[PDB]
């Protein structure tokens, strides 16, 4: 019948564990499902790392223009942008775009290094009021997504709140907020995830993630047709190490929580 | 004929009409399914329009930076970029990127008008050796997708050959070819279509299309992991005027023709 029932019926037929947090900024209402349980972020953690580098650029104006060397040994498991630049450079702007819009894992490692390692990402989270997020490893091991493992996890609630502050609130300066929103709206990887459960007319900026244990995630800012923005986090993970991706579950969850 | 059997099965179980053309540039080999039938292009026609403006820019060397007025009355039915710039201007480059990467219909209409109307887009097609493509209408009515109507149609075979010439051959000058490939690689709307049927490691630039009769299309240039590029066109249309989109059919077709 209701939203909670529907989400449980979806979760029961999915094989896995679903976590959802919606924030409707028209009235600050929320829809929550396992929203205080921990789920492996996978590449959704790239948002926090890019945002931390944007916050650095508020006091280092030139920062995003800074070139960073890419060497053969830096390449990891999925490098669609960085492989073009091996033995050359990418700017911090380019690395941020590559990480967010093309989910390049070499680029994420450069962002993490610019922050002083995974703990620097976590420190930024804490500085913007997020006490839950934790980044412990680099790419690609941050995606192992082992059930029960606290490394590289957050909760749906916390990530929805943070995404709201970063994209709609004042965690970042105005220029930086607008650049983050531009980046997320230009994502290439999201049309099968949250976006697939929403009407054609609605506009999305999002960051997907995928990892071990069939982990399939998406975090989005949604500009519905003729309505105030929504923030939606959908996290999903499965019991078998080699499970396949289930973007369709995320799309179904997004439809359930936005139908009413 | 295993791929033929699988495509026909996909088609038959989908209840629609499927067109496929693959070119493998490693050896110029092809996989073809209804590849000489006409299909409504819907927004896949934006590639021809953007390319046509790129061609004009080879002689009008400042054309891509030229400002174009966006009036309130220019908005049509899906304008995620142009609605931000009403009572202002956008450059032809910006309109091209908006059309291709955000599927902005106002943006497409400005490309068409720059070319002198839909016939200017057809004329460019003919100039690059495509004797099949035809653009007859502006947005949004080019998407009506009426069965039997030849308006705003092409064949999979012709569109695959043209996309090869545009993205990998010499229909455009070198810089313009590169700009088209950059734009297509940054598409936002494609992850549920051809891209969803391919391994996670492969690099894709694409343009989707959707319209009446549940028409669901995608045309792509694919750089598979460790292989020479492919061109893939997947067109799909259905018998009911208000049928729903079926991006999953395109993903299924892509998987079938690339599994080998």
């Amino acid at each position: 019948a209701d939203v909670q029932q529907k989400l449980a019926e979806l979760e029961r037929q999915s094989g896995g564990r679903l976590g959802v947090a919606l924030i409707n900024t028209a009235d600050n209402s929320q829809i929550l499902y396992r929203a205080d349980e921990r789920f492996p972020m996978c590449s959704t953690s790239k948002v926090m790392a890019a945002a931390a580098v944007l916050k650095q650029s508020e006091t280092q104006k030139q920062l995003l223009n800074q070139p960073v060397e890419i060497k053969p040994a830096d390449l990891v498991n999925y490098n669609p942008i960085a492989e073009k630049h091996v033995n050359g450079t990418m700017t911090l702007a380019e690395l941020s775009a590559a990480a967010l819009q093309y989910t390049d894992n070499t680029a994420m490692n450069k962002l993490i290094a610019q922050l002083g390692g995974p703990g620097g990402v976590t420190a930024f989270a804490r500085a913007i009021g997020d006490e839950t997020f934790r980044l412990d490893r680099t790419e690609p091991t941050l995606n192992t997504a082992i059930p029960g493992d606290p490394r590289d996890t957050t909760t749906p609630r916390a990530m929805a709140q943070t995404l709201r502050q970063l994209t709609l609130g004042h965690a970042l300066g105005e220029t930086q907020r607008a650049q983050l929103v531009t980046w997320l709206k230009g994502n290439t990887t999201g049309a099968a995830s949250i976006r697939a459960g929403l009407p054609a007319s609605w506009v999305v900026g999002d960051k997907t993630g995928s990892g071990g244990y069939g982990t399939t995630n998406d975090i989005a800012v949604i500009w519905p047709k003729d309505r105030a923005p929504l923030i939606l986090v959908t996290y999903f993970t499965q019991p078998q190490p080699k499970a396949e991706s289930r973007r369709d579950v995320l799309a179904s969850a997004a439809k359930i929580v936005t139908d009413g």
